[PDB]
């Protein structure tokens, strides 16, 4: 599913993402925008290391979910990577909460550093009623 901006904003708020581990909703929106364009079925194979990124937040198979074909992988979210390709994002959110419980926090995603950190991210949630 390809979410519309405000639809996703309200969904994330209902799932308890606003302020989770100090991360504002606008930051989560900026992340999803740059990771997948709000697309839950987005996948990207990384030929260099044989891993694949899955879903709206692009979780890498070497660390977060199990796809069975990634060498030396762990499954920290204890989920099949298939669950991160659903239209319902409940599992993807539970995994995002798991990712930020680590010390790096939101910085775990390189894209956040490049496109969201130190920027005015208000535009991502403006007018959504959140």
């Amino acid at each position: 599913k390809v979410f519309e901006r405000c639809e996703l904003a309200r969904t994330l708020k209902r799932l308890g993402m606003d302020g989770y581990r100090g991360i504002s909703l606008a930051n989560w929106m900026c992340l999803a925008k740059w990771e997948s364009g709000y697309n839950t079925r987005a996948t990207n194979y990384n030929a260099g290391d044989r891993s694949t990124d899955y879903g709206i937040f692009q979780y890498n198979s070497r660390y977060w979910c199990n796809d069975g074909k990634t060498p030396g992988a762990v499954n920290a979210c204890h989920l099949s990577c298939s669950a991160l390709l659903q239209d319902n994002i409940a599992d993807a959110v539970a995994c995002a909460k798991r990712v930020v419980r680590d010390p790096q926090g939101i910085r775990a995603w390189v894209a956040w550093r490049n496109r969201c950190q130190n920027r005015d991210v208000r535009q991502y949630v403006q007018g959504c009623g959140v």
